[PDB]
């Protein structure tokens, strides 16, 4: 996260930080609980993953020093990806982990909600990205989750900012035009979090962007609402 500040202990309880412990454990992507043992987060996280067994999450979680040897965490039953995901770049950046065991909810870790098909009309206008990410290019994982506040952006600006690209109603972006705050390497999979009527949405799914926090470049998130058919087909047992 570009241009962030220091979140609070579980004041993003959805929140998990996703591992890989190949070659040796590092933090691999950002993911959302949806529920009792549902992670929504990034297809392109999976990149090279061959085998759920290397994954790792790690859930009620600020900073990265809370994470040892010895600490529990969730194993990775299955990974769902998309069936029409080929690159995040053309959109359908979405995937499902399911995890071993069951996830107890609690202050530090509970799910988020889902937005609904009634609320597209619906105007965020208290919308957050949060990560482990870089706060620089060609930096490196954060200790300490970060967060930023950013407003979202209509498809049409989005698409003028992407001339090259292909902004479909399956994205939604987000960011300043004067660039400053953002999502970089390592946000990926992470929620974009909206705050409407008291209730948290889980909005968009950090996919990409053009470098971090640059000018007239919002970042691309995959429009979670236009999943939810998707999410309670790949969920339901
Ligand atoms: B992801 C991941 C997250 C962010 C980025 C960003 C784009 N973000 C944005 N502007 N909203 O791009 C870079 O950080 C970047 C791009 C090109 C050259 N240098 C840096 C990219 C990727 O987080 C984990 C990673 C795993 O695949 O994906």
């Amino acid at each position: 996260i570009v241009g962030g500040t220091a979140s609070v202990r579980g004041e993003w309880p959805w929140q998990v930080t996703l591992h890989t412990t190949s070659p040796t454990q590092r933090h691999l992507c950002g993911g959302s609980i949806i529920g009792n043992q549902w992670i929504l987060t990034a297809a392109h996280c999976f990149y090279g993953v061959e085998s759920p067994k290397i994954l790792r999450v790690y859930s009620g979680i600020l900073n990265q020093a809370e994470i040892a040897e010895d600490t529990s965490f969730f194993g990775v039953q299955e990974i769902i990806i998309h069936d029409q995901y080929k690159m995040a770049e053309s959109g359908y950046d979405i995937a499902l982990l399911k995890l071993e065991t069951t996830v107890n909810y609690a202050d530090s870790q509970r799910p988020i909600s889902l937005p609904s098909k009634g609320d597209r009309n619906v105007i965020y206008t208290d919308c957050w990205v949060t990560g482990w990410g870089y706060r620089k290019l060609r930096d490196k994982i954060q200790n300490t989750l970060q967060k930023a506040k950013i407003p979202l952006v209509t498809n049409e600006e989005c698409q003028k900012r992407y001339r090259g690209h292909k902004i479909t109603h399956k994205m939604i972006c987000a960011g300043y035009r004067e660039g400053g705050k953002d999502a970089c390497k390592g946000d990926s999979g992470g929620p974009l979090s909206c705050k409407h009527n008291e209730v948290w949405h889980l909005v968009g799914i950090t996919s990409w962007g053009e470098g971090c926090a640059q000018r007239e470049r919002p970042g691309v998130y995959t429009n979670v609402v236009e999943y939810v058919d998707w999410i309670l087909e790949k969920t339901q047992a």
